[PDB]
């Protein structure tokens, strides 16, 4: 595996599980949701795992899903820190 | 929203390298490419990261690193999740 064949999979990933699926994150993220959609699908596909629940009639993880979202909420508070310590200038 | 995060990696590998030229060649990309992303990663920040007297960060620039080494350690934690449970 690469840790870092694309962060901001991460970053959509997360922000998807924030907002209760791909119509908040759309307009949270100014993407559309057809990149959205793609990406997380091409995400699992790389990572070889099911993070999402297909089957529920809104967005679900999966157990595995919830433990990858944690970590990756943990990548973006660092990448906010990086920022942050831009905005004190 | 935020921005693209690749860069904030294209940043540390260029830090830890001292300079574009090493940098691009761990990373598969051309020198081009790397000094594109940095450019314009200085231009939105509205801060100098690298020096240009002499290979040196700026203050501000090692202090964004630090942040930079971190987030790509959590990106690593994030997928050894995933090699875990496979
Ligand atoms: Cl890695
Ligand atoms: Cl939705
Ligand atoms: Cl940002
Ligand atoms: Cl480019």
């Amino acid at each position: 595996s690469n840790a870092m064949h694309d962060l901001n999979d991460l970053y959509y990933y997360a922000e998807v599980v924030e907002h209760g699926g791909f119509s908040a994150a759309a307009r949270v993220l100014g993407l559309p949701k057809s990149k959205l959609s793609r990406r997380l699908a091409l995400l699992e596909e790389r990572l070889g795992v099911r993070l999402i629940q297909r089957s529920t009639r809104r967005f679900a993880v999966t157990d595995v899903g919830r433990t990858y979202y944690e970590h990756c909420k943990a990548m973006i508070e660092e990448a906010r820190a990086a920022q942050e310590s831009i905005d004190l200038t």
